[PDB]
């Protein structure tokens, strides 16, 4: 069914029409998936001798061109310049930062320190440390390298119970905390072995994992062990979070709305979705639909999936 030829095409005409058809661009791209765009970007420049990316950057703008432009990377060249930009500068957006480095898996940041290193000549772990100190620099330089250890064939229930009562020693328990027991136990075990961790935590300490982060720790080290848990614990819920987050009360964080819609539109849209609605009441489609106007709602409510 998918024809990159015949998608360029009408892309092109699109671009060219008196104004820009805006419509006809956003109604194809949003609707193909990550891989059909790499192919239709190469029918482009083979149809036209110009650059797709380039061609749009220039006929689109606002938040619509941030979108569109943004879906035309790969999930690694997206996530590889979501980093750079939040690291750019004083790199003030450790938000930004935390959000992609403690949600993304062993495979993606391997592929991500990889693409990261080929398109700004350095290594990814660098930047890093130099827009992070102390324990958060720590914490987010493991995170990053991707090596979460792999899914035993049986579970260890013996260090699942050690771990939870490590993670408490370490904290709650006793004056000041131990950081660094709580950054390798968080950094080193895999997600499904820290949920069942968290769980048994709940027998040794008064305090979730959640509030005792609250209580131990402050400032970015705190937010960033409060976004590593929340996703290990729920991954789309955590999305689901910093989605509602983005667009709650006057205006929209754009840039978080965008990022996440765009990167996990092909992942786990879906469990995001009904873990939205099964806390906010509404959907995420309609709270889309309720702050942001025109071609741009438009891009983002087709990548949304549809309403719940
Ligand atoms: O939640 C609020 O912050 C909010 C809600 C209420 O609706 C209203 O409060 S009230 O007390 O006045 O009653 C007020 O509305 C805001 C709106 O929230 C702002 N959006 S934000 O910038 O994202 O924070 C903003 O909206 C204007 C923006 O330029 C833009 O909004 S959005 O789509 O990004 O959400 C929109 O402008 C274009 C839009 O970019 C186009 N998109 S396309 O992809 O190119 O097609 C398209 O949809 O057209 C619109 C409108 O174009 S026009 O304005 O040139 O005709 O909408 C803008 C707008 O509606 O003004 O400002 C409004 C109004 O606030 S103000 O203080 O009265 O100026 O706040
Ligand atoms: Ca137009
Ligand atoms: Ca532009
Ligand atoms: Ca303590
Ligand atoms: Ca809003
Ligand atoms: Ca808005």
């Amino acid at each position: 069914n998918f024809d990159a030829e015949r998608d360029a095409l009408n892309i092109e005409t699109a671009i060219k029409t008196k104004g820009v058809d805006e419509v006809t661009i956003v109604n194809i791209l949003t609707n193909r998936s990550n891989a059909q765009r790499q192919d239709i970007a190469f029918a482009y420049q083979r149809r036209t001798k110009k650059e797709l990316a380039s061609a749009l950057k220039s006929a689109l703008s606002g938040h619509l061109e941030t979108v569109i432009l943004g879906l035309l990377k790969t999930p690694a060249q997206y996530d590889a310049s979501e980093l750079k930009a939040s690291m750019k500068g004083l790199g003030t957006d450790e938000d930004s930062l935390i959000e992609i480095i403690c949600s993304r898996t062993n495979q993606e940041l391997q592929e991500i320190n990889r693409v990261y290193k080929e398109m700004y000549k350095t290594d990814l772990e660098k930047d890093i440390i130099s827009d992070t100190s102390g324990d958060f620099r720590k914490l987010m330089v493991a995170l990053a390298k991707g090596r979460r250890a792999e899914d035993g064939s049986v579970i260890d229930y013996e260090l699942i119970d050690q771990d939870a009562r490590d993670l408490y020693d370490a904290g709650v328990k006793r004056k000041g905390t131990d950081v660094p027991k709580w950054i390798s136990i968080m950094t080193e075990r895999s997600v499904p072995h820290l949920q069942k961790v968290f769980d048994r935590y709940k027998s040794y300490s008064p305090y979730d994992m959640l509030e005792s982060i609250r209580k131990e720790v402050k400032g970015d080290l705190e937010n960033a062990f409060l976004n590593l848990v929340q996703c290990i614990q729920n991954k789309p819920l955590y999305f689901a979070d910093r989605l509602y987050d983005s667009m709650k009360g006057k205006g929209t964080r754009d840039k978080v709305l965008i990022r996440i819609m765009v990167s996990r539109s092909e992942v786990d849209m879906l469990k995001i979705r009904s873990e939205f609605k099964r806390k906010y009441g509404k959907s995420l489609y309609y709270y889309i639909q309720q702050d942001t106007k025109g071609d741009y709602q438009k891009a983002l409510l087709y990548l949304c999936g549809g309403d719940d």
